[PDB]
C-alpha cells in the first residue's frame, strides 16, 4: 500500500505521526530528519506520500517541499505540511510553493484522516 515517509527533526512527534497513520491503516511508514536526509531517500524511489514538519534543520519543510517540487520525478508526491503556527503567511508560503495541505500540530488521528481523505480526494485514489 501507499509508502509515507514521515519527515521531522522530532523523534517523538515521528512517532507519534507513525502511530496515528498506524492507527488509519497506513503500516507501511518509513522516516526522515530533515529535508536533505527526506531528499536520499525520495530520490531512491517508491515513496508515495510525504508528510514533513516546517522547522526542521539543514533543509526545512519549505525548501524540502519547493525541491521534490521543481524534481520531475518527484512532481507528482502528496506533501502534507506540518505547522506549529495556526494560520499566518506560511499558509500562504505552503500554498505558493504547492502544498497538498497543511495541518497544525499537535493533530488526532481523525484530523488527520480528514486531511488525508480532503488530499485522496483531490487526486483520486
Amino acid at each position: 500500500e501507499l509508502k509515507f515517509l514521515v519527515v521531522d527533526d522530532n523523534s517523538t512527534m515521528r512517532r507519534i505521526t507513525r502511530n496515528l497513520l498506524k492507527e488509519l491503516g497506513f503500516n507501511n511508514v518509513e522516516e526522515a530528519e530533515d529535508g536533505v536526509d527526506a531528499l536520499n531517500k525520495l530520490q531512491a524511489g517508491g515513496y508515495g506520500f510525504v508528510i514533513s514538519d516546517w522547522n526542521m534543520p539543514n533543509m526545512d519543510g519549505l525548501e524540502l517541499l519547493k525541491t521534490i517540487r521543481a524534481d520531475g520525478a518527484m512532481s507528482a508526491l502528496p506533501v502534507l505540511m506540518v505547522t506549529a503556527e495556526a494560520k499566518k503567511e506560511n499558509i500562504i508560503a505552503a500554498a505558493q510553493a504547492g502544498a497538498s495541505g497543511y495541518v497544525v500540530k499537535p493533530f488526532t488521528a481523525a484530523t488527520l484522516e480528514e486531511k488525508l481523505n480532503k488530499i485522496f480526494e483531490k487526486l483520486g485514489m
